[PDB]
């Protein structure tokens, strides 16, 4: 499983009816990619990293507060393009991405778990399998990458 | 070298005078991280992929046009946080980043090479070593990740 985590001041997510369906204020936007062989343990790792990663400062020191400490939000967005393999040519190859129908069911379980480990109000999502327009205010910017297959 | 590429309809980047210092319309925002071990060839790989990756559709086929074909822009944003190591705990560790002063010089060369391979009016940047506020309209979204240390 792969994620790209960006720290934001706000993010506005729109799709065709454009029409807003999701917004957060301060927090994290997480672009989430599900590998065909991802397991539930891969998901858990991403969930707790997303929720406990210390991407904000204290007055005292840097990198010392996470999203929960600040009561901030998370906008989780499905991104199959993280498995866009560009090693062979300039046409990205998406072979490694779990196929959409299963990846949907897996995605919804992950969202369910994000909520259980934090709060229903705090987890926003996109619209899986649709075109999305996302207005983000990148705060830094801060951008973090995790691939669970590295452990 | 590490890069996160995102396809955008627009991006306004501002810093403390916060005033606007860079703006693009349709194109790519590239979050660019320099490893302490990167050589000029790491850079060349990244530049090539950024400029040539086919992240837009043609009328009759997907993943078939690059930023150049469409005459679109790129906003290049320096990002040491891409080496945020989180294997050990929940405090990210950034030791793999190239040291800032040398990194700026490297970064500046990369930007110039970007200007070379495309058009200096279509290449735009942020403010290395400074807090930046970037208003991005993500178009898709479409996010690509490349670590040169996985390749060659
Ligand atoms: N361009 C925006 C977009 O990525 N759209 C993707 C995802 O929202 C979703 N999707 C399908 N498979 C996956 C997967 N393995 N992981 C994450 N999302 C998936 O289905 C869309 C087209 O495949
Ligand atoms: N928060 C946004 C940010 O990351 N700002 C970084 C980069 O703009 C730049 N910088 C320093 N070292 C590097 C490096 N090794 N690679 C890329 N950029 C660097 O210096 C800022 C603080 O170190």
């Amino acid at each position: 499983m792969r994620v790209v985590i960006q720290r934001v001041k706000g993010a506005i997510l729109s799709v065709r009816k454009l029409e807003i369906i999701s917004e957060i204020k301060n927090g994290l936007i997480c672009f989430l990619g599900i590998h065909k062989n991802d397991t539930w343990e891969d998901a858990l790792y991403i969930i707790r990293k997303c929720l406990n990663l210390r991407l904000w400062n204290n007055d005292n020191k840097t990198w010392d507060k996470n999203v929960k400490d600040l009561n901030y939000e998370l906008l989780i967005v499905s991104q199959f393009t993280l498995f866009g393999n560009t090693k062979k040519g300039n046409k990205p190859d998406f072979h490694l991405a779990k196929e959409p129908n299963e990846a949907l069911i897996f995605y919804n379980k992950i969202i369910d778990e994000f909520k259980k480990q934090y709060n229903d109000d705090k987890i926003k999502i996109g619209k899986f399998g649709n075109y999305m327009n996302i207005d983000v205010t990148n705060d830094g910017p801060v951008t973090i990458y995790i691939d669970t297959h590295d452990i």
